[PDB]
């Protein structure tokens, strides 16, 4: 089972996923096909590639030791956007807007 601080980032992980965020989420919801989107040098300048079906399968299966290494991957998730793409794509905007839902319930853990 998962500790109270877990449970408070398993209830953000069910937000980011929910209905409500969908327009600007669902980029994030399955790794990045790179061969797919056509992106030859996605792995070389991603590293440690992360989605929120990652994040959900370590979740489930309890692979979190604390609320931080959640955070650390969600976090990654959105740096890798950044990190790839340039400040004015659309990908990037729908990051920050995700991102933001994210930082203020993170924030909230009691
Ligand atoms: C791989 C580098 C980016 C790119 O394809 O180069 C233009 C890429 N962009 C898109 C993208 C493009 C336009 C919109 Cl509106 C929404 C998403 C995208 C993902 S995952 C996914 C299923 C898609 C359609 N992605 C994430 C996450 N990080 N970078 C990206």
């Amino acid at each position: 089972k998962l500790s109270e601080q877990l449970k408070h980032c398993n209830g953000i992980l069910k937000e980011l996923l929910s209905k409500k965020h969908a327009a600007y989420a669902w980029p994030f919801y399955k790794p990045v096909d790179a061969s797919a989107l056509g992106v030859h040098d996605y792995h070389d300048i991603i590293k440690h590639p992360m989605d929120l079906s990652t994040v959900k399968r370590k979740m489930e299966n309890r692979d979190y030791r604390d609320a931080q290494e959640f955070a650390a991957d969600v976090r990654l998730m959105f740096s890798n956007c950044y990190k790839y793409n340039p400040p004015d794509h659309d990908v990037v905007a729908m990051a920050r807007k995700l991102q933001d839902v994210f930082e203020f319930r993170y924030a909230k853990m009691p």
